[PDB]
């Protein structure tokens, strides 16, 4: 495949022969890019970038740029780890990590819309969608199949659970629980993300069991600590409900207030 | 006029001889650009772009980029239709349509501020202002002389009426009625856009007749369905009030809740 | 130091010999850039730019672009004034002023994060932080050490006091008082910015004296006009409290509503 004449690629960058690089794009040293990845014009791939297979980088996307962190030492060799089949739209912005053993990690099949931003040391699983203009602070963690709507800001050190929805313009300051929808400023858990669960093809029995868990947690007139104890003492739970309980117990900032 | 040496323009692109194209801009095939249009550096004009007279494209503006739509077939020849005397500011982002007979349409004398975004299949009339960082989802419709403030997000399939105002950071999930101001998250109709009507030079009689319509609709202790019936049964209405009634009746998502 | 072969720099631009300019960056005439400033690729520096020492301009940053002001005459020679040790992150956007004697002014040691925007005729002191995606309208004034969080919009003609915090996604329509935190849509003064005061190393006595002032202003069941009179009649005040009183008295739009 074809690399454009005007593209500036460091001799040490390692690119599979199938990789395409468009006009006026800049690829630095200490970069690896695997099979079938396409890079369009004015794209910047910074030192430390490890890029998987069949990714796309649309015009002006910047990958592995310096952390927006005043205390970060810019002489450090830090990394951005990107999996397979990811789409980075125009002027999307991905920051590298802040320590050697602490990269920014993106899994597979994620979609980063135009102008979207991933801060230093974020960790992101698979099949997530970052909508236009949305910003993740440093150290934000996404699971799999999370949907972040347009112009959302997510506070540092928050966790976004599997199959969750964050609505347009929501200000997220605490965790987004799995299978749930969060909305507003101040943001609240509005309810279940039934749209995400149905599209995923969760059985009605699994959907009802997730419903039951959150009924106990949020709709039974009892504290969250008592609620989680109640669910464990109820019997053999499905993996999804086990996951809800763990997500609540392991929370660093706490879970977003329910509406 | 003058096209910059380093600009990459497909031989099949049709540009009036007066068209200026700045440094490192990229113009693809299947593009037409009419008289007096100026394109500055690092601008991208994609296949399908039909561009009228005396437009300006500021640095890094991207026109007719692929829809941010997971199901869209990227082999399809879809279009972006732009009228005359439009201003696209820096890194503004306009997406092409999703079907052959369904283009993204922009009329005349519109202003798209830096970082503003127009999603796939939007339809936009004349003299509208899209302020810095504002995002329209796919299938958003603007009339004429609408003002969208900074960092607003407009939900897909909403209609924004003539001479309306959307305030900074408003989250719009339903229609913005004509001559009105919408604000907040959740957003509400706050009242009339008297500033927009006065600048437009609506007579005091027309302004009062628009006032009366919305008095009946929103300030008379009656449902919106009853209100619209009341207005029709009142006598020969002015065009503007006829338009208000039609806008309410034809709404797909409904009209934003009143404050 | 080194200017990249493909960089387009007007012969009349005045650059200290230490200035570095990266690939495909564009520097116009009527520009001055002092010692130790580094410009990376795809950066645009427009006519009127006065740039101090040891600044950094990250990829795609645009400096001194035309005001987003419909009435502004584009034939006018207006200016952007930038001090020392400022960091402009990727695709950050700074607009020049609207009159000869009215430049956009940036002091020293400020941080403009990716996609951040400074509107025409803004005035900014020292050590301020403009977080990712945040937008200042035209004629916004920042003091020193103000922190504007991600995706904030600040209304034109507002003043942001020293050592203040504006939270993520806040819609600012009135002044942000010094030493205070503002949050929400609609935004309110939530309380003191103790984090900013402690990091600054304000003595406990100064912090308590700032606390006392705002106790009188906001927490004593009296109007703001009566409150300011009370504070003046109390005795010899510290500079910081004198500043609070002046900031309230000289306000053009008024000070943001307290929570
Ligand atoms: C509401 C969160 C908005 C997220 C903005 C994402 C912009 C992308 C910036 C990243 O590329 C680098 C950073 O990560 S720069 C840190 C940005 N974070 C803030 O601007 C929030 C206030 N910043 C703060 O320092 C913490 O938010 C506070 C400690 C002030 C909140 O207090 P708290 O943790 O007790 O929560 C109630
Ligand atoms: C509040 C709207 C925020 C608008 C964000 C504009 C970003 C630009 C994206 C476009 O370049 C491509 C799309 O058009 S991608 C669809 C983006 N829209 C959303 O992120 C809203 C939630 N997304 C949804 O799927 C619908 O908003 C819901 C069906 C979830 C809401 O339910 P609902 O229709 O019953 O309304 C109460
Ligand atoms: C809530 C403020 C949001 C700030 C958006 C910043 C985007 C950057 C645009 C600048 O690069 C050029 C301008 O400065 S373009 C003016 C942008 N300002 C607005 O969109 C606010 C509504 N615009 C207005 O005209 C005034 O906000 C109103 C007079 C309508 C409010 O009325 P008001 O002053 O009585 O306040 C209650």
């Amino acid at each position: 495949m074809k690399i454009h004449p005007t593209a500036i690629i460091d001799p040490k960058a390692e690119l599979h022969e199938s990789v395409e690089v468009g006009p006026y794009s800049i690829i630095e040293g200490n970069v690896s890019i695997q099979e079938g990845t396409i890079i369009e014009g004015h794209v910047k791939i910074c030192a430390g970038s490890e890029i998987g297979k069949f990714n796309r980088f649309h015009q002006g996307a910047v990958i592995g740029v310096m952390p927006q962190d005043l205390g970060f030492n810019q002489q450090l060799l830090t990394k951005t780890v990107i999996g397979d089949h990811n789409i980075f739209r125009e002027y999307s912005n991905i920051h590298k990590g802040t320590k050697e053993d602490s990269p920014t990690v993106i899994g597979n099949k994620n979609y980063f819309m135009g102008n979207s931003h991933v801060g230093h040391d974020c960790i992101l699983g698979n099949n997530n969608i970052l909508t236009h203009g949305a910003v993740l602070a440093g150290h934000v963690t996404l699971g799999n199949f999370a949907f972040i709507s347009g112009l959302v800001a997510v506070h540092q050190f928050c966790f976004v659970g599997d199959y969750s929805m964050v609505a347009g313009l929501a200000k997220v300051v605490q965790d987004v629980p799995p299978y749930s929808t969060v909305d507003g400023n101040p943001s609240t858990v509005v309810g279940l993300n039934s749209v995400g669960m149905k599209r995923a093809g969760f059985s009605p029995e699994v959907r009802n069991a997730i419903k039951h868990a959150y009924k106990v947690i949020y709709h039974s007139g009892i504290s969250t600590r008592k609620a989680l104890d109640e669910l464990e003492a109820s019997g053999n739970l499905i993996e999804q409900v086990k996951y809800i309980i763990k997500f609540f117990r392991d929370s660093d900032r706490g879970v977003t207030n329910h509406r």
